[PDB]
């Protein structure tokens, strides 16, 4: 068994920051993907944590991602916010825009964001969270590269397009979610391909379209289901048209990095909804949250979305980010220790 | 099976509201709502719903003569007091001024409350899409669905609806309710006697059931697609109430008001400009990717069975039995 270690975060954001850097990105995009990843892996989102370093190096290798990209904020209406990340990631765009994006929602009451161009090899709750946190209301939408098999369809077509929602409650910790439209996310396949083990059944199929649970027949050729059935397929089209068709971004199969070995980033969007829930309301959004907190608690729902990653937070910061001998060295000779 | 134009049942489903109370606005919005439904092959939120409308009228539940106030609180944020009246009414009362503020800010939002929805939500974000604008629409209902991993019901079947342009066609619209299934298919089921698929729904005591009538006696149904529609559900009820004022699906009953059958809650509406400071066409991006899923197999579009529908309606007229046509005629 592979004996394990633990870092602390800020230790963990060095060693990442110093990794980026060292590998082509600009210091702003070295600050922001490091805390990014390190707080997906403080949160036990292990999919979207460490395990995406070398798919990020790899692909910033290949010249696939341009990681000193300087974002262009264009400001084009009261509301509106478009950035084209330059062939860059998203995060260091959404951070680009920010400000001007949370002023316009203030002031008029919503602001939309479209991003282009951008590069997402991350969870999506790190997005809509920071809004949450500052009593607003954020949803997001991101599109990736094509292994979704429409409803109904024979081939694969959409993303795994993920869809992530935070809201602030009065009583605690923002009121957040960020689930995939696919059955599960693709992520989880790579990690069950990597610790060689089968997958839940009834989640993707093989290259000719047969029922599944090993990863490497989805990842080679096969592909994944919509969840729920026709209703996440509806919901993933919505994703593909507003992550990308809005945006200005590629459609999850409009990008082809056959000629970049080594690159693992989707080239495409991402879109982003700010909301004052009390812009000229006679009464205060984040009460009404606080008792739909406690009506479901009253239920028997004694866990909410987000609570299980608060709690891997809690842990983390208690006894610090448990990571394996083996991947730490890893971190630590990419950093140049 | 007597045939009735679309304006011809509008006008009769006009005459039924007026009958009954409700003020000539309210029955011009309801009755080409419901016509419209009709129309498009949506049986369970066309005349089937009529008993339903007057039932609820009756008690004084929902006022058939509610005046809608508008208050423009933002330059891309609209609210509207539906003052216990329907939701149509409301957003028709606000619509001019949430296209233009869309359209000028880029994005604009309508948040309803005190709004009862009795029908489908397609029907409200179609008409944007027809414009050229991007609509997102959540509506909670009421108390029937039982979070994931909870032992008891608590959100409504909390639909959601989603209209956007194609250069091609017609809007590309998906209505879907969060709930495994709509309730009034399970009333449908119950009375064809048929059962339902496993995951639908639990009796009264939480257990599993296939059974519809078991759902409705004191029973409940399950989120669609497990935790994931859960959580949907969950943010339609901070959408479409926390944040428009109106009720949570469990904040109102019906336990003082005979035959009541509408939800008293709120309703959100996102209006988007897609081509705001773009240099793209949305709709162009759209029709592509209508014409990839055409080319992955995909025969089926969100809305194509209704639009079928609605162009052999125009066409031939719409076919309703003559039973239901002779009590339409008398309720008028
Ligand atoms: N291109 C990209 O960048 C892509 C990124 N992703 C990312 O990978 C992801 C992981 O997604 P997916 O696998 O769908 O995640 P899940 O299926 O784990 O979680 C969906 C979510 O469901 C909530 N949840 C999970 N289980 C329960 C439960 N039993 N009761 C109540 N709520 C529950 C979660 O809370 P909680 O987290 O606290 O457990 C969270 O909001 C996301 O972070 C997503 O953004 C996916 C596709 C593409
Ligand atoms: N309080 C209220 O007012 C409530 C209203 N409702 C309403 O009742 C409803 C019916 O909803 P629900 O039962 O969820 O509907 P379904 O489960 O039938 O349909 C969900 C939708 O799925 C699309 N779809 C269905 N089958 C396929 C397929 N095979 N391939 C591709 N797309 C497909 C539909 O297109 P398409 O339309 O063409 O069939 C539509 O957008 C809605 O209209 C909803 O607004 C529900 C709860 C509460």
């Amino acid at each position: 068994d592979q004996p394990t270690q633990t870092v602390s975060y800020p230790q963990l954001i060095d060693l990442l920051r110093r990794i980026f850097v060292v590998h082509g990105t600009s210091p702003e995009v070295a600050d922001v993907l490091a805390e990014n990843c390190a707080s997906a892996q403080r949160d036990g989102s292990h999919s979207h944590g460490i395990f995406r370093i070398p798919g990020y190096l790899s692909s910033l290798a290949s010249g696939w991602v341009d990681g000193k990209a300087v974002p262009v904020v264009e400001d084009v209406g009261a509301a509106f916010v478009r950035v084209d990340a330059c062939n860059g990631f998203a995060q260091p765009a959404l951070a680009a825009a920010r400000s001007l994006l949370i002023d316009k929602a203030r002031s008029a009451g919503v602001a939309i964001l479209a991003i282009r161009g951008s590069h997402h090899f991350a969870a999506l709750w790190p997005d809509v969270e920071p809004f949450a946190e500052q009593g607003l209301v954020a949803l997001s939408m991101v599109n990736s590269m094509t292994c979704v098999v429409p409803h109904g369809a024979r081939q694969p077509l959409f993303g795994t397009n993920p869809i992530a929602f935070g809201a602030p409650r009065a009583g605690g910790e923002p009121i957040v979610f960020d689930l995939a439209t696919s059955a599960i996310a693709h992520g989880d396949v790579q990690i069950a391909a990597r610790e060689g083990r089968l997958l839940p059944a009834g989640m993707g199929v093989d290259r000719d379209g047969l029922p599944t649970q090993e990863p490497r027949a989805i990842l080679d050729g096969g592909a994944l289901l919509p969840f729920g059935g026709h209703k996440g397929s509806a919901l993933s089209m919505m994703v593909e048209l507003l992550a990308a068709g809005l945006t200005g971004g590629n459609f999850s199969f409009e990008f082809d990095w056959s000629k970049h070995p080594g690159a693992q980033t989707p080239w495409t969007g991402q879109l982003l909804i700010v909301i004052d829930p009390d812009k000229g309301a006679g009464q205060h959004f984040a009460q009404r949250s606080e008792e739909l907190v406690r009506q479901l608690h009253g239920v028997g729902q004694e866990r909410l979305p987000g609570d299980r990653r608060y709690l891997e937070r809690a842990r983390s910061m208690a006894h610090g980010i448990v990571i394996a001998q083996a991947d730490l060295e890893r971190l630590q000779e990419l950093a140049g220790h």
